[PDB]
């Protein structure tokens, strides 16, 4: 209710804005990469899966 | 119109004229004393107001 109050308001609430927030990128880039791992592996377990009924990998 | 009542009113003119103003010099410091005090809350406000935009008091 103070002219001095709100102005220090004003002050914190442009100090707290300014936090810096964590990089984004690389933490969804890491999960990309995870779900190309994990592809890659389960496409080497099919592959072999088919080398059960057949004798020979496709083409 | 009769010289008995010229000088009677002669005394009463010097008996009021001779009444006991209040002091003035004190009453004028009073307001000289409140302009300095609010002069140094609003110096205050600049200052603190001063301090949102900069993180820094001036100089």
């Amino acid at each position: 209710f103070t002219l001095i109050e709100l102005l220090i308001v004003v002050a914190i609430i442009g100090i707290l804005a300014a936090i810096a927030i964590p990089q984004f990128a690389a933490y969804r880039q890491k999960a990309f990469n995870s779900a190309a791992e994990s592809d890659l592996k389960n496409t080497k377990t099919n592959l072999e899966s088919y080398y059960s009924e057949h004798q020979f990998y496709p083409n």
